[PDB]
């Protein structure tokens, strides 16, 4: 298991490697044998799509009381938690860890 | 609707009406034409069964931050909530009511 948490994986999603052709600029009429140094500056843009389907694992607990469970503080606030700020800014107050359900060793 | 609350039913459950049957004492062994006043004292007990099948209607929100859920106070107390007591008496804390998730008008 990876020490800061998450799944070990022998082969883990690859590597997705990206990179801009070089477009020369104008090179000369006579011929160098020397490498490239003018290049057109440019960048690029684009739309990137991620799609992971998970599987869960159900509770089946037979435990009577009412679990802890992760809300939401349902009182008046300045600004409401996991969203944007006047100056649309993300945020994110606090880290939500995974382990509120409860199960019998 | 019920104004107490619940489920209006033109044709609610039926009444299950229960009653021990008389067994007279000892009769005079010359007739008498008036009713039985003398019976034998006695008592029934026994194991009841309800079985009520529910229809749900689930949530299809796509409200980004956390909603508001029913949580048990997971803080040290000297008697865990809808429990029984060092005596065995259970009791109940609070009304839990049913609107805790939203939906838009």
């Amino acid at each position: 298991s990876p020490l800061m948490g998450g799944f070990g994986l022998k082969h883990p999603p690859p590597q997705i490697l990206i990179k801009n052709t070089p477009v020369p600029a104008n090179p000369s009429t006579t011929f160098s044998a020397a490498k490239f140094a003018s290049f057109i500056t440019q960048y690029s843009t684009g739309q990137v799509s991620v799609e992971i389907e998970w599987e869960l694992q159900k509770e089946n607990s037979k435990r009577w009381n009412p679990e802890i469970q992760y809300t939401s503080n349902y009182n008046k606030s300045v600004n409401v938690d996991f969203t944007v700020d006047t100056n649309g800014v993300y945020s994110e107050p606090r880290p939500i860890g995974t382990r509120y359900l409860t199960r019998n060793l």
